[PDB]
Formats: C-alpha cells, structure tokens, sequence
C-alpha cells in the first residue's frame, strides 16, 4: 500500500527509527538551521540508496560514517516538494541500521511555519514562531520520510534567543546557555514514544506557564495565561474519562499551548503538548469539546495511526466518537445525542457545498495528485463518526461498542493501519454478530460520495427547542416579527443558541427585515463566543445586511482559524456590496497570514 503523498522510500524499503534534531532558530533570517540525524533501518538486502521528502529546504551536506556522501534533489513536484536521493557509502543488509546526518536550512516561506513579528503577538516586544506539520509539512522543516506509515522516536536541542522559550511535542529535558553564543539558550527535548513525523511540533516565543492539573500546564503569552487556565480547567477530568475509555495515557505529560490568533485549526494533537486556537477562550468553558477531541487523539491518531492520508477518517472519525463520549460522560447521554445530531447537520452542509457526487465526500478518498490541504473538510470527521454511531446502534449499544474501541486501540497501538485493517478487526471482534455486520452497505459507507446510505437514530430532547425557534423565524411574515423578544432565549444554553443559528443558516438567506429584528431583540452582535458569532455573521452577510460587512471583515482577519476565516471571506466575496473589500483585505493581509491559510483563501477567492 503506497503513500501517494510522499516521494520518500516507503516503509517496505527502509524505516526511520529515530531523529536527533539539533537546530537554531534565526528570527532575523526567518530560518531554522541545523542537522537532522536520521537512524534508518534497511528493510531490504543490498540497499544502496534511499529517498527522503523535502520542501523548500537548502541542503548543505549529508554525512555518513564521518564522511560526506553524494545526494541529489529531484525536480519539485508542486505541493509534494522535491525528493532527495542519498547514495549510501556501503550497501546495507536487511535490518542493518545506520545514522545519516543532514545539514540543512529552511526557507522563510516554509509551509510548515509561521513567523510572527512582535506586533502580531500579545506582548508586542518579542517575535514568535510556530509549526503545523499535518498532513505533509514536516518535509518543509527537515528531510524525512514524510509519511504516517513510519513511526520514530526523537530527541532535539533547539537554540533560541535567551529571552524566548522553546517547546516541542516531547518531554522537556532541560535548558542551558548556548556554549557557542551568550545571547542564546538551548532547550532539550525527548520523545520516547514512536510517532509519525506529522506529530513533530515546535513553538518559540515569550511563553509563560500555569499548572491546571496533576499532569497539565497551560502555556501562552502572559496576557492569556489566566483566561486559558480557567477555560481549560476540565482537562484533567477529561483525561480521566479518556483513560477509562481508551486505556493508559502513555505520553507522560498532557500540556496545552494556546497559540496566537493566526493558528489555522481548533487544535492539533501534538503529543505531550496539544496546540489550541485562542478562539476557544469563550469565558465559560463552552468550547471545551475541542480539548476532549485533542485528548482523544492520544489514543486514536497518535497511538493507532492512519497508514496514508487516504485513511484519515480512521484518525478523525474515532476521535470524534471518543470526544462525544467524554462530553456525554460529563454532561449526559442527551447531550451526546445533541452533539451527534449537530455533527450530522455539519455533514449535510459539507455534502451540499461539495456536491453530493464529489470525490471528497467519500469516506475513504484517493489523494493521488490532490493536495491534502485542499481536500480537508468535515467529511472524514462526521461521515466517520456517523459510521461508528450507526455501528454502535446496530451492534447493541455504547457499552458494547466502547468495548470494541478499547480493544481496537490495544490491538493497533504503535502501528499504522488501513481501512481494511480496521474492518478486519471489527469482523474479528464481533465475529458472533457477523450476520448483522454483513447487512451494512460497506461499499456505500466507505467508498461512495454523498450522505451516508442510512442515518442513525438521534434523541431529540435538546434539539427540539432549537428547531422550534428556527422554524418560527423562517415561517414568520412581517406581522409576526413583533412577537419575538429576548425571552425566547431564556432557556437555551450557548450550545442550543449555536444550534438555533446553525438551523437558521441552512435556510439562509432570510429576509433582511427578519435579520434586523433578530439583532434588535437578541443582540447577537454582543456575543463573543466565536462559534455563535461566526454563524451569526454568516447569516447576516448571506442575508445581505451591509452593517454586518465590517464585523465579518474584522472577524475574518483578527483571527485565522480556517473554519471561520475561509467561509467568512467566501461569504463576503459572494455579497456584491462587500466583494471588492474582501479581495482588497485579503491582498493586504496575505503576506502576514499563515502560509497554508493564505493559499486556501486565495484559491477560495480566485485570487492570484
Ligand atoms: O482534527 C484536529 O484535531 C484538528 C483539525 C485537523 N488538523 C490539521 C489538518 O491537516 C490535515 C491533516 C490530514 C489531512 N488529510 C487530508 C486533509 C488533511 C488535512 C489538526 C487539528
Ligand atoms: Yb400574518
Ligand atoms: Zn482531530
């Protein structure tokens, strides 16, 4: 089984066992410079060369056995970067290991990295750097077999200006002054658990920490520490539930890092150090499902890993399934059903947007010649979850299916697997229920586009009030608008308010007068909850409310979570009155945006 996103030698040829990274972070040049020493095991007899992924990397030299060796960089292959073939000085027998030390430098335009000026930070005095390797950006940091089919341990020494702090997806292993430069510090790191290289992460900035649990510190700039400690105070209780469901947490520490606003995702499950968007800081812990999600990846994703990106649903579907169980344990089974039903709504939205026959609406996708960043959507999350929730209901309930989940994590821990491996184990675990399993339309679920062939059963208790209010608004005529008022919202949680808006957004546009009334009576303009504000602004823009233009533009640009920034820009571009402003704002902000976000927004806008 071939990873069509990687140009490196496959796991069947050789396997990286370990990376020792020794580098220096240069904020003046916006480069990372150093050596990556790869311990590689031959899987073949008489192995004489091998190939590594690179992207925008400057290679100085490659050293084996203390001597320089021949290598060559192939022609760049778009988003895949350039393959690097290395000639081994002596042929290797099967299972023989050697160390290959590559001296390299990154480009300032590394798609893995965002370099922030002091003014793009909270403190305004120091610069800031962060990485994001998933799916295939590790190659834009260092030469590697950039495929999740290979797992390696790592150690790193990172030299940074002494007033700044380095963190990695690893256990902190001490700090010292840089022996070769008084103005610099070296931070050391150890990751003892084998990981796919997409989980390598690095932050450098003016970071402070606060403890919030027996194995959790929150890290951020000083201005955000207090708020973050409170927002994420459920972390330990969630880790406890996660361990009950998934087995031992094997990674030692579970720290959180709250990034600056340009961070492109809700979170990223970097082992030992989850990265999260500051757009989670609602002030009431209401967006903590994102933390439950990142915690869950400690089992589904980081222990059991997708062998190629075609099988990404394995990572995300199971993680959302565990995420919803954590939240269901904390807040009740009716709440789990409410979230599950909301997720089905998001799947409807994704399918409608792509088109019901689009290949990216397939559960298992074929990424040959497709940039994974372009293919990325809610489909693998929600169609994946829908499959598992359907299977749960078919096979006798949540207690039974959780038994399978834990056994699946156990079976495939430290490994990389395909959808077939998963299905084979499902059939093994439930061998006494194979007749029921054979009733599943596997070909439809796994390989067909569109909505799943069957929708699960959802408890409606919490959803009813949201649908009822949304329907009141949708069917209202002008002479009904007077009946609405602030008391409509009195018994709705923030989650229900969000769902009301999601329900209403699906029927957008509404009449402009309706939207004006909704602001008049509910004052959604005052809500800072990022999810609620996002849906409200989309509703306003799609319903042609000019007053909403500056609000939408401000939210699109003052944070950069792609979930929010991409649809806000797209809506603003689709609205005749804001179209020119949207394009102009993008052009102006482009240079200081995250490189992946810049790329996708440009594509969305048909710009450049
Ligand atoms: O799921 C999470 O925890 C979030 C969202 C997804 N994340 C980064 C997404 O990047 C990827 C990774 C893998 C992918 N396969 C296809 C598209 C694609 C995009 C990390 C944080
Ligand atoms: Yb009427
Ligand atoms: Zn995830």
């Amino acid at each position: 089984i071939v990873d069509t996103c990687s140009l490196a030698s496959p796991a069947s040829v050789c396997r990286t066992k370990h990376l020792h990274l020794r580098c220096s972070v240069d904020f003046t040049r916006r480069t990372l410079t150093g050596t990556a020493a790869l311990t590689v095991q031959s899987q073949e007899d008489n192995l004489r060369s091998l190939v590594l992924d690179t992207k925008d990397l400057t290679i100085e030299k490659v050293v084996i056995n203390g001597q320089e060796v021949k290598y060559a960089l192939g022609e760049r292959q778009s988003y895949k970067g350039s393959p690097m073939e290395i000639s081994l000085p002596i042929a290797l027998s099967k299972n023989q290991e050697i160390v290959i030390e590559i001296s390299f430098e990154t480009s300032p335009k590394s798609s893995a990295l965002q370099w922030l000026t002091p003014e793009q930070t909270s403190g305004k005095e120091h610069p800031y750097l962060f990485s994001q390797c998933q799916a295939i950006h590790c190659r834009a940091i260092l030469p590697c077999q950039d495929t999740p089919s290979v797992k390696l341990t790592y150690t790193a020494e990172v030299s940074v200006p002494k007033e700044l702090v380095a963190l990695m997806s690893a256990i902190r292993d001490g700090e010292t002054p840089d022996p070769e430069d008084p103005s610099r510090k070296i931070y050391k790191f150890i990751q003892k658990v084998p990981i796919p290289c997409y989980l390598i992460a690095l932050v450098v900035g003016a970071l402070e920490s606060r403890q919030i649990g027996p194995r959790t510190l929150v890290w951020s700039e000083k201005e955000q520490v207090e708020k973050s400690a409170y927002e994420f105070s459920e972390t330990e209780s969630m880790l406890k539930i996660a361990e009950d469901l998934g087995g031992p947490y094997v990674w030692g520490q579970y720290d959180l890092l709250v990034l600056p606003p340009s961070f492109p995702y809700g979170g990223m499950e970097n082992p030992c150090l989850t990265f999260v968007t500051p757009t989670l800081l609602a002030g009431d812990k209401s967006l903590s499902n994102v933390i439950a999600h990142e915690i869950s990846h400690s089992w589904t994703g980081n222990l059991v890993t997708n062998k190629t990106w075609d099988h990404f649903w394995l990572n995300e579907g199971h993680t959302v399934y565990l995420e919803r169980h954590i939240c269901g344990r904390l807040f009740g089974e009716k709440f789990r059903h409410f979230n599950a039903l909301g997720g089905w709504g998001e799947l409807q939205n994704s399918v409608k947007t792509f088109g019901e026959t689009h290949p990216f609406t397939k559960l298992v996708v074929d990424l040959t010649d497709i940039d994974p960043d372009v293919a990325y959507s809610s489909v693998p999350y929600e169609k994946g979850f829908a499959l598992l929730f359907y299977l749960e209901q078919l096979l006798g309930g949540p207690e039974i299916f959780l038994g399978f989940l834990k056994a699946y994590v156990e079976k495939f821990s430290y490994k990389s697997i395909t959808t077939d491996d998963w299905k084979d184990f499902l059939y093994s675990y439930f061998k006494d229920k194979v007749d029921v399993l054979n009733q599943v339309d596997w070909n439809a679920w796994l390989y067909s586009p569109g909505l799943p062939p069957i929708k699960p059963n959802y408890d409606m208790t919490l959803t009813n009030a949201c649908i009822a209010l949304s329907q009141r608004w949708i069917t209202a005529k002008e002479d009904d608008l007077n009946s609405f008022n602030a008391t409509d919202l009195k018994d709705l949680s923030s989650h229900q308010l969000n769902e009301f808006l999601a329900q209403t957004l699906q029927r957008a546009p509404l009449p402009l007068g309706h939207i004006k009334r909704m602001q008049e009576v509910y004052n959604f303009n005052a809500i800072n909850n990022s999810e609620i504000r996002f849906r409200w602004l989309r509703l306003c823009i799609q319903s042609k409310w000019e007053d909403a233009i500056p609000l939408a533009l401000k939210m699109a640009t003052e944070q950069g979570r792609m979930k929010f920034t991409r649809p806000l820009f797209k809506d603003l571009a689709a609205f005749d009155k804001s179209h020119d402003q949207a394009v102009r704002t993008y052009q102006e902000h482009k240079a200081s945006m995250h490189p992946v976000t810049a790329m996708l927004v440009g594509k969305d806008l048909k710009v450049d």
